[PDB]
C-alpha cells in the first residue's frame, strides 16, 4: 500500500522548523504539536505517511468569483493530499465539501492585557497627604511663634520669668507635637499665643489623618479587569481586533446585548484600534502601560504568555466555543478509523500529555502561575522608610552635640560677648537688606511652561513658556524671542495668573520700608552707646519685617495655587509651575531679620544691666 | 417613475458632508439624521429620490413689502421642490401656505451653564465639617464650664487659690485643645467638672477628623439653579438670548408672570447680554467662569453637550412646547402617505433608535467617560490658609496687650 | 344652524363633576380642563356645543372578531358624536379612521417613587460606632485597674507614697482621657499597670474615629435614583407597570439596550410587580417604604404629586414621546378650523395657562417645589445632642455634691470609724456571696428567638424560642411546650451556641470558689482582731475574685457574638437575642466584691496603727 | 408525513414538568433546554415530533454479562425511538453502536466551594494594619533611643541624674502612647533625642487609624484556592467525589503527575471523602463551614450556584474536555441534516442565546442581586478582644513583681 500525503502549515507551537533544517531530509526536520499528534493516529490506523506543507500559507476559503478554495481545504478537495493534521477550524461552509473528525481541542476568544507590576513608593511618600508649600510654611510659621513669645515675655519690668529663646523653642515644639510642657505661660500677654498655636496645631494634624485616610480608600476600591462585562463598562481603557478575520467577524453579526455595545465602541474610536497582525497587537499591550487590551484566539493567548519577556496576562473566560479537526476527503477509506482514533487518544489522556508539553515545558516563564497566589494590603516598610531615616539622622547628630559642647565646656573651666553680639547683629542686618534688595529688583519669580503632547510617541511640543516678576514680564519661549512687556502691556489663564501677581505687591515692601527704618537705629546705637532705648525699638522693627513677609508670601501662593484650579482640564494638555531663584532670597531674608532682632533684645538687656 | 426633489438645509447633525465628499457624488456626499429619515420614508411610501440643498440658506420667513417666502417655504410654494424634510418648526403662519405633518421630534427652550467642578475654597472653608450652631454652643459652654469650676473652687477650698477666674479659662483652654495644664483640681466637687468637661472634647475632635474624611473621599458638586424660577429670584448670575428670532419674540409678549419678570431684566441690562451668533453665545458661557446662562432650543443644547472639550450642561426642563414637521404643498398627492409613515415609524421605536445614534453614540464625550475618571490630590495651601491668618493676627495683638500693660506698670 | 354634540370622558383633572351636579341642567354640571378647551375652540370656529359624555367608559379599540369600535372613536365612526376633545393618543390605528389636530399636548411614560423624608437621629447616636457590650467592659476594666493600682501600691512598709483610692481614680481617669496626670508612679510594679492602661486607651481610642469615618464615608456614597438607567442596574427596588395597557405594550416590543433589560426583570419576578389599577400601583408606593417604583402616564404623575398627603415625587425625564388631540370625522367641515385654533392657542400662551390653573393652582401641595431645593452634608445638633445633656447632667451633680459636703464639713468642726468600717464590709460580702450562688444556680441567661417574616404584610411570625444557662435549657416556643434537657441532652446554628456557652463555664466557678475562702478569713479576723494579717490576706481574694469573673464575661460574651457571624443570611429570616436576669446578678456581684476588697485594706491599716 | 419519536431523560434544567401537567397533555407538559432545541432543530430539518421519557432512567451502558444496552442507548439500537435529543456524553464506546453529531455544548471537571464571608476574627487581628516588620521596628528603635537619651545625658550633665537606664525607658513609653510626662530634658544635645522622636509617633499613630479607616470602609475578601495544583499542595481542606461515575473513573487511570497525587490522597482517607448521591455531596459543602470542596460537572456547578440559598461558587477552571451530541441510529436518513442544524445555529449565537435563558435569567440571585446590597456594622467584642487579654494578663504580673521586690526588700 501506498504513502499517505499529509499536508499541514507553519504555526507556533503547532508545527516549526527544528534546528538543523539543512542538514535532515524526510519527515525529521519538522517538530512540533502536530508532528507527535501525526505520529500517534499514523499507529492505530496502521500507514506510513510523507509530511508536506500547503504552498499557499492560507487555512482555506472559498472566493466570492471564481467559486474556488484555497489553502489546505483546497488540497483536500482538488485532490493534491490525502489528510490534514492542522489547526483547522469546523464551520458550516467547509462542512458541506469535506469531513471533520470530533475536535480534539476546544478554544474560544480571550482578553489580552499587561501584567500588573509592582512600582516602590518613594522612601518620603508619607510626606504626600499635604503640598510641599505647606510643609514650608509651618516652619516660617514655628520661627515666628517662637520669637514673639520671647519678646512679649522678655519685657523691661520681665517676676522671676523663664521664657528665654532656648525655652520658648522648646514650647512651641511640645505643643505643635501634642505632647505637653515643663512649664506654662503665666502673663496673660503669654497666653494669647499660646492659645492661638494651639489652634494651629489642631487643624493641621487633623487635616493630615484626613487626608491620609483618603488616599488609601481610593486606592482600595481600584479593582482590575476580570470579564468582558468589565470592558463594557469602563472606558479609560481601549481595547480592539485585528482587522480582517474571524475575530472581527464575530463582534459585527453579535446580537449579544454585551457584545453590542463592545462593537459600537469599536467602530466609532479615534485613532485606530484595530491593528494589522498578531506581532502588532502584542506590541502595543507591551508599550501602552497598561492603557490597551487586545482580543485573540485562545490558545496564542497561553502560548504568549509562556514566552519570554513574561510581561502578559489571560483574564477572563472564553466569549465563544470552537473546536479544531482533522480532515480527510469526503468519501475516503481513513474517515472511520481516523474518528475513532481520536476518542481513544482524549480518553487515555494523551491529548492533555501532549498539550502540557509543548505549552508549559518549553515554557520560558518558569512557573509563572506561582507568583499570581500572593495578595495582601497594609502598610510595609517601603511606604514608611523616611521616618526612620530621619530618626537614625537625629539620634547621630545628637551624638555631635553632645561631643563638641563636651570639648567647649573643658576648655572655658581650665565687654568680649557684647562686642561679638555687636559684629554679629550688623553683619545679618545688611545681609538682610541686600537680599531682598536684590529679589524686588530682579524677576526670576516665577516659571510657566504650557504645551500639547504627541500621542503613541511618549513625547511632548512646548507651545509657551516665560518668567515673570513683580513689574516686568519676558518670554523665554514666547515667539522664540526674548520680549519683554510690563503687565500693564497685555497681550487666556495665563493673563489671569499674571494680574494675580499684582495683587500681592504691597507687602514686600511694607517690610523693606520696615528694615530701613531699624537700620538707621541700630547704628546710631552703635555711634553712642549711652541713651539704650535704640537697640530695644529697632528689635521691634525687625520681627515686625519677617511678619509683614510672612503674610505676603502665603497671600502670594494662594493667589497661583487658584489658578491652576480653575482652568479645565484636557488630556491632551499639561500645564506646569516653578519657583525661581527671587522666591529664594525672600524666604532667606526671612530667616536673618528675625535672627538680627533677636540679637537686638540680648544686645539692649547685657548694656542695660552694664548701666 | 419620476424622481421625486427633496429639499433640505445644512446644520449639524441633520445633515452633514462627508469627508470625501470630493470623490462621491449625488446622495453620497450627505450624511445626518435627516437623511437617514429620508431614507425610511422613501421605502415606506415607494419612491426615488435627489437630495438638494436650499440656495437661500434660510427656513422661511414672509417679506412685508414683496410679500415673496424665501428659503424652504418658498420653494415648495412656487414649485421647485417636492417635499422638504428639515427640522421646519410648525407655526400658524406657515401653516396657511402649506401642509405639516404629525411632529417627529418634540422640543423647547431651555438652560445652558457651564459644568460646576472644583471651586476656589474660602478663607473659612476649615470649619465646614462642623455647622454654625455647633461652633457657637462650644464657646458658649465652655464659658459655663469656667464660671462652675470657679464658684465651686471659691467656697469649697478643699491653702491657696490656685483656681481664680482667670485660671479657670486657661484650664478650660487646655483641655479643649488635647493639651496638658500644669494645675488640676483637688476636690470631689472640682474633679466632677473636670472629668465630664475631658469627655466632652474627645467626641468632638473626633467627630471633627472623623467627617473631613468622609468630605475627601466622596466628591458631590451641586449646580446653583435647576429651574427657570430660580434665575428669576437671583442676581448674581447674568442671562440672555440671541439678538433676532423666535427665542426673543417668546419673552416679548408672554403674559405669564414668571417670564415676563425675565424680560424686564434683559432688557435694562448693561452690558448687553444679547449675542450675534450661536457660537458667541456658547462662548460667553465657557469664559465667564459660570456667571453666564444661555438660553437657546434643546435639541442645540443637548449637542453641544456631547461635544468637545465638554464644558456645558442643561439644567431644569423646556419652557414651551413645539415640534418639527414634513412639509408638502398644498394639494400634494404625497400628503397623506407621508403622514402616515411617521406615526408607523414612532410606534416602532425607529425614530428613537435614530436620535440616540446621532446624539450619544457619536458623542466625544459619554456619560461613562467623565465617569470612569477618579483621582485624589494633595492638601493645597489654599484650604488651609485662613489658619495662618489668625496665626499672625494673634501674633499681633499680642503685642499691642504687652504695652498697654506697661502703661499700666508705669502708672502703678 | 344646528348645534354641535361633542363628546367627551370623565376623567380628573380634564373633565369633573361640579357639586352641585343634581340641581343644574346642561352645560353647566361639568367643569375641568377640557371644558375650558371647549369653550376656546367654539369662540374662534363660532358655532354653538351640547356637551355628552360616552356611555361605555373607554377611549376605542378595534375588535379582532367582530372588526367594530367601542368608546369616543366609535362614536366618531358610527356618526353619533361630531368632534372629541378628550385626552385622546394619536396612534397609527386611529389615524387611518378620523382625523386629528395638531398636539395641543406633549406627554410621556415616567417614574414614581416616593418622597424621601427627614428622619431624626436619636439623641445617644454618638455611641454607634461601638457595640454597647464594648461600653459595659470599658466600665468594668476601669475599675478593675483603679484598685490594683491602690493595692500594689499601698503595701505594708508602702517612701512617702500618695497613691489612695481617690488619687488612684483621678489617675486612670486622666489616662484614658489622653489629658495628662498630675502625678506619676514611681515604683516599678506601679508603673506596669500605668503602661499596660496607656496601650488599652490607645486602641480604644483610634477604634472608635476609625470606624465613625466609615458611617460617615457610606453614607455619603448613597446616591438615588433619578434616570431610567438607575433602575435597570439596580436590584433592591422593585418596579412594574399596570397589568394591560399601552405602557405594557410599550415595554414588550421595544428594541432598546436599556428598555429589554427592564423587561426582562419585570418578566420573571417574583411574586406579581404588576398591579389592576393606578390606585392600587399609587397604593403601594405610599406603604413599600421606599422600595417600590411605579410607571405611568407624565401628566398623571404630575397631577398626583399635587394632591394631599404629598408624599410621592417624578423623577427622571420622560422615555418616550406621545401626543393628545381634537377628533372629528374623516371628511368634514370642523377639519380645518379646529386645527388652525389650536395653532393659534398655543402661541398666544394660552394652552400654558390652563395648565397651570387646573394642576397647580388647585395644588393642595401649596409651593412644594420650593422645599426640593435645600440640601447640605455637615453635623448638626441633633447628631451631637446626647454629648451636651452629659455636660449639663455633670454640672448639676456638681452643685450637689458640693453643697452637701458644705454642711458635712460645718457639722463636724462645730472605734467609731472602726467599727462602721467592720460593718459595711461583711454586709457587702454576704451580698457579694448570694448573689453569684444564686446566678450560677438558676439558668435565665441568654434569649433566643428565631422567627421568618410574612412579606407585603408586615407581620413575623416566630418558630422557636429558649432560654438557655450553664447547664440547663428551657424551650418557652419550642414544641410550644415547657420542656427542659440539659445541654448533653442534644436535638442547626443554636446547637452550636449552646456549645459555647458550656465553653465558658470554668471562671464563675473559680470566682465562687475565692470568695469563699476570703469570707472565711475575714469573720475570724472579726472574731479574734489580734494577727492581723487575716484581713489583708483577705483582700486579695477578694481582688482575686473579680478579676477572675472579668475574664469569664469577656469570653463568653465573645462566643456569643461569633456564632450569629458565621450563618448564612437571608431577607426573610431575622436571628434575635438578649440578656436575662441571672446575667446581670454576675455583674453586680463584680462591684461588691471589688469594694469589700478596698475596705478590707483600710481595715488592716487602721488596725495595724493601733497595734 | 411520519411522526418522529422523540427520547429524552428528565434532569434539569434540561428537560423539566411545568407545575399544571395535570391540565395539559402532550408536548405542552414539558419546558427546559432541550425542549426548546427539539423545537429548532425540527424546524430546521423539517419534521413533528412527540417527546417521550425513557423508561429505565438511564444514560447508557453495556452490561459485561447479556451485552444488552440499556436507557437511551438502548432505545436507539433496538429501534424504539428515532432520535436522542439528551445530554448524552461523546464516548468511544457508545461511537461505536450509534453516531453522534457534532458537540453543542463543552464540559468538563471543576471545583464546588463554599462561597467566601466574613470570618471569626483572631485574637490579634487588632494589628492588621500594620505589618509584622514594622511592630518589630518600633521595637528596636524603642530600645536605641532610650539607650542614646542617657549615654548623652550622663557624661553632659547640663546637678541630679534625673535621666537613669529606668527612668529614659519611662520617657520613651509615655512618648510613643501620646501621653506627657513629669520630666524634660534640659540639655541642647538631649532636647534634640526628644524632638525627633516625637514627629515620629505622629506618623506611626496617624498611619494606623487611617489604614483602619479603609479596612472598616472596604471590604475584600479572598478565596483559599484557586487552581487545582493549591488542592494537591494542602491538607487542610478535604475533597471528594461521586462513589460511581465517570468522575472517580478520571482519577484512578491518570498518568498526570498533579491528578495522580489527588488519588492516592482520596483513596487512603478517613473518614470517606466520596458520597452516594449529588445532593449529599452539595450538603456536606453547605454544613462544613468551608472545609470540603466537591469535584463535579461544570454545566451542574453552574446551576447550583445560580439557585437558593445561593451558599456555593466555582473556583478555577475545567479539569479535561469532553462534549454533549444528538444521537441517531447508525444508517438513518436524519444522521446529515442533523448534524448541518447544530454548526448552523451555534454560529446565529441561537445556542449561546439558550443558555443565557435557563442558567442565568431564571436564576434566583442575580450577579447584581448580592451586589446591590451593602450594610456597614458596629464594632463586635471579638474585634477588640485581644486587647482585654493583655490588659488582664498585665495586671497577674503587676502583682507577681511586687512580691519579689518585697522578698529582697526582707532580705536587705
Amino acid at each position: 500500500q501506498k504513502t499517505v500525503v499529509v499536508t499541514t502549515i507553519l504555526e507556533s507551537p503547532y508545527v516549526m522548523m527544528k534546528k538543523n533544517h539543512e542538514m535532515l531530509e524526510g519527515n525529521e526536520r519538522y517538530e512540533g504539536y502536530c508532528v507527535d499528534l501525526a505520529a500517534e493516529i499514523a499507529k492505530h490506523c496502521g500507514f506510513k505517511y510523507k509530511l508536506t506543507i500547503v504552498g499557499d500559507g492560507k487555512y482555506g476559503a472559498r472566493d466570492a468569483d471564481t467559486k474556488i478554495w484555497n489553502g489546505m481545504v483546497g488540497e483536500l478537495v482538488y485532490g493534491k493530499a490525502d489528510i490534514a493534521i492542522a489547526p483547522l477550524t469546523i464551520t458550516l461552509v467547509r462542512e458541506e465539501v469535506i469531513d471533520f473528525s470530533k475536535p480534539f481541542m476546544s478554544l474560544g476568544i480571550s482578553i489580552m492585557i499587561k501584567k500588573p507590576q509592582k512600582s516602590k513608593p518613594g522612601v518620603f511618600s508619607f510626606l504626600d497627604p499635604l503640598a510641599y508649600e505647606i510643609w514650608m510654611c509651618i516652619v516660617f510659621a514655628y520661627i515666628g511663634v517662637s520669637v514673639v513669645l520671647f519678646l512679649v515675655s522678655r519685657f523691661s519690668p520681665y517676676s522671676t520669668n523663664e521664657f528665654g529663646i532656648f525655652n520658648s523653642l522648646w514650647f512651641s515644639l511640645g505643643a505643635f507635637m501634642q505632647q505637653g510642657c515643663d512649664i506654662s505661660p503665666r502673663s496673660l500677654s503669654g497666653r494669647i499665643v499660646g492659645g492661638v498655636w494651639w489652634f494651629f496645631t489642631l487643624i493641621i494634624i487633623s487635616s493630615y489623618t484626613a487626608n491620609l485616610a483618603a488616599f488609601l480608600t481610593v486606592e482600595r476600591m481600584v479593582s482590575p479587569i476580570e470579564s468582558a462585562e468589565d470592558l463594557s463598562k469602563q472606558t479609560e481603557i481601549a481595547y480592539g481586533t485585528l482587522d480582517s478575520g474571524s475575530t472581527k467577524e464575530f463582534f459585527r453579526r453579535s446580537k449579544i446585548a454585551v457584545f453590542d455595545k463592545m462593537w459600537t465602541y469599536m467602530r466609532s474610536a479615534e485613532p485606530s484600534v484595530f491593528v494589522r497582525t498578531t506581532a502588532e497587537g502584542v506590541a502595543r499591550v507591551r508599550k501602552s502601560k497598561g492603557k490597551y487590551a487586545y482580543l485573540l484566539e485562545s490558545t496564542m493567548n497561553e502560548y504568549i504568555e509562556q514566552r519570554k519577556p513574561c510581561d502578559t496576562m489571560k483574564v477572563g473566560g472564553n466569549l465563544d466555543s470552537k473546536g479544531y479537526g482533522i480532515a480527510t476527503p469526503k468519501g475516503s477509506s481513513l474517515g472511520t478509523p481516523v474518528n475513532l482514533a481520536v476518542l481513544k487518544l482524549s480518553e487515555q489522556g494523551v491529548l492533555d500529555k501532549l498539550k502540557n508539553k509543548w505549552w508549559y515545558d518549553k515554557g520560558e516563564c518558569g512557573a509563572k502561575d506561582s507568583g499570581s497566589k500572593e495578595k495582601t494590603s497594609a502598610l510595609s516598610l517601603s511606604n514608611v522608610a523616611g521616618v526612620f531615616y530621619i530618626l537614625v539622622g537625629g539620634l547621630g547628630l545628637a551624638m555631635l552635640v553632645a561631643l563638641i559642647e563636651f570639648c567647649y565646656k573643658s576648655r572655658a573651666e581650665a565687654a568680649c560677648g557684647r562686642k561679638a553680639l555687636t559684629l554679629l547683629s550688623s553683619v545679618f542686618a545688611v545681609c538682610g537688606l541686600g537680599l531682598l534688595g536684590i529679589a524686588v529688583s530682579t524677576d526670576y519669580w516665577l516659571y510657566l511652561e504650557e504645551g500639547i503632547i504627541l500621542p503613541q510617541n511618549q513625547s511632548t511640543e512646548v507651545k509657551m513658556s516665560l518668567h515673570s516678576g513683580l513689574w516686568r514680564v519676558c518670554f523665554l519661549a514666547g515667539e522664540e524671542r526674548g520680549r519683554c512687556f510690563t503687565i500693564e502691556y497685555v497681550m487666556e489663564s495665563t493673563v489671569n495668573v499674571l494680574k494675580m501677581i499684582r495683587s500681592a505687591t504691597p507687602f514686600p515692601l511694607v517690610s523693606l520700608f520696615f528694615m530701613f527704618i531699624g537700620f538707621i537705629l541700630s547704628n546710631i546705637g552703635h555711634i553712642r552707646p549711652h541713651r539704650t532705648i535704640l537697640a530695644f525699638v529697632s528689635g521691634i522693627f525687625f520681627i515686625l519685617s519677617g511678619l509683614s513677609l510672612v503674610v505676603g508670601l502665603v497671600l502670594y501662593i494662594s493667589s497661583i495655587n487658584d489658578e491652576m484650579l480653575n482652568r479645565t482640564k484636557d488630556a491632551e494638555t499639561y500645564f506646569n509651575y516653578k519657583y525661581g531663584w527671587s522666591f529664594a532670597f525672600a524666604a532667606i531674608s526671612f530667616l536673618l531679620t528675625e535672627s538680627a532682632g533677636v540679637m537686638s533684645v540680648y544686645l539692649f538687656m547685657k548694656r542695660y544691666t552694664a548701666e
